[PDB]
């Protein structure tokens, strides 16, 4: 059975017109800016941007992967996909 979302979970993110994005659950860093309540740090593979979203637009990785793991023309989707795929907790600063 599922828990609530920790950092380091790996997630297909959906933002307003944008195609579900791959991207991971950050942590906070000790002095970083907190999220609003009831709300994530997300960060997006392949753009590397960050933005805070609630479990609503979060789909679970392993799960979604067959519907939202496929290549887009978006800028930096691909990417994204590599990154997500292969070294999805390494650092990207
Ligand atoms: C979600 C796909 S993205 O990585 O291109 N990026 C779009 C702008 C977003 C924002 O409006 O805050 C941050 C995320």
């Amino acid at each position: 059975m599922p828990h609530a979302f920790k950092p380091g979970d790996l997630v297909f993110a959906k933002m307003k017109g944008y195609p579900h994005w791959p991207a991971r659950i950050d942590d906070i860093a000790d002095g970083a800016v907190k999220p609003p309540p009831n709300k994530y740090p997300i960060f997006f593979f392949g753009t590397h941007e960050t933005a805070f979203l609630g479990p609503k637009d979060l789909f679970p990785y392993d799960k979604s992967k067959d519907k939202y793991g496929k290549p887009n023309k978006r800028k930096g989707f691909n990417e994204g996909l590599w990154e997500i795929q292969n070294n999805p907790h390494a650092s990207y600063s």
